[PDB]
């Protein structure tokens, strides 16, 4: 059996420190890494933000749930694969670590926005919920056309956390554990770019009006949203080289996308999803960063000034983008 040798092959391996592993760097690429080696960096995101000890995992399952929560993202989707889903969880520990917004936040709030982090796309078919939509999907009719994707991996989510032998959860409280499963689909909720454009202005004025106060939990609620937005952006705070490599990837998917979308709806997609104007790449980049990503980047290091290079690195990359759009 194949997946077995996989377990087999985690379970029994040292798993190296954070330090070797390199994982408390905004900078990380996860490019010359094997499957393996991302799955030891999981498990020690997991050990030293204190959570494999406070909440009694088990080895065996910690391994087997990364596997399954591996497994369950499809490899051939360009950018929406395991890769992109690791790389939120590594910024996410980089975040709570190098950031220092760790001792900001409760014990169940790190183990939700962990896990949320690694399993935030589970089974993301490559096309976005407007496709969904309009291809009268029925994951779009269950889900009344709202964050249809993200309903979807939430509940690939629950599934995998009550699977058999991967039950990463099974040994906190009943309150701990309905405390938790709230904070997880909250913050895979938030993953839905259309929920952080409606929600923003209310965090950015609150940091503005110097109102901002984490120990309100409806503001706690808000800010957790919006790491949780940060984290799955950050390809676009890498440096240069990473960058470009990763906006390829999304190209590519966008692009095969609008593929479909030509055969299946009859119509033209719009210029980020059209590899005919793919020359219009460098201006949408510049203008999703400057719509999208510096004003977040910026309101993150409002709260913690270690996450600066976050923003240093996301307004390294308009400049690289702009040389070539102008
Ligand atoms: C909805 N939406 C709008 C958008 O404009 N983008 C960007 C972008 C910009 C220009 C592009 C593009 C993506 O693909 C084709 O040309 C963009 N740039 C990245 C760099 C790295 C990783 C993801 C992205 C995305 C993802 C992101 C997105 O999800
Ligand atoms: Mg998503
Ligand atoms: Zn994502």
């Amino acid at each position: 059996e194949e997946e077995t040798r996989e377990l087999q092959s985690l379970a029994a391996a040292v798993v190296p420190s954070a330090q070797t592993l390199k994982i408390t760097d905004f900078s990380f690429s996860d490019f010359e890494l094997s499957d393996l080696e991302t799955a030891l960096c999981t498990i020690r995101m997991f050990t030293d933000l204190n959570l494999v000890q406070n909440f009694q995992m088990k080895h065996e399952v910690l391994c087997r749930w990364i596997l399954s929560v591996k497994k369950n993202y499809r490899k051939n989707v360009a950018y929406h694969n395991w890769r992109h889903a690791f790389n939120t969880a590594q910024c996410m520990f980089a975040a709570l670590k190098a950031g220092k917004i760790q001792n900001k936040l409760t014990d169940l709030e790190i183990l939700a926005l962990l896990i949320a982090a690694l399993s935030h796309d589970l089974d993301h078919p490559g096309v976005s919920n407007q496709f969904l939509i309009n291809t009268n999907s029925e994951l779009a009719l269950m889900y009344n056309d709202e964050s249809v994707l993200e309903h979807h991996h939430f509940d690939q989510c629950l599934m995998i956390l009550n699977s058999p032998g991967n039950q990463i959860l099974s040994g906190l409280s009943i309150e701990e554990y309905k405390t938790t499963l709230k904070i997880i689909k909250q913050a895979i909720l938030a993953t839905d770019l259309a929920l952080y454009i409606k929600r923003r202005g209310e965090f950015f004025e609150l940091i503005r009006k110097n109102q901002f106060n984490l120990e309100d939990p409806h503001q706690k609620e808000l800010f957790l949203a919006m790491l949780m937005t940060a984290c799955d952006l950050s390809a676009i705070t890498k440096p240069w080289p990473i960058q470009q490599r990763i906006a390829e990837l999304v190209a590519t998917e966008f692009f095969d996308q609008g593929d479909r979308e030509r055969k299946e709806l009859n119509i033209e997609p719009t210029d980020l999803m059209n590899r005919e104007k793919k020359n219009k790449i460098p201006s949408m980049q510049v203008g999703f960063i400057d719509a999208i990503c510096l004003q977040l980047y910026e309101a993150l290091t409002h709260v913690s000034e270690d996450c600066f290079p976050l923003l240093d690195g996301c307004r390294k990359n308009r400049q690289k983008w702009q040389a070539l759009a102008e």
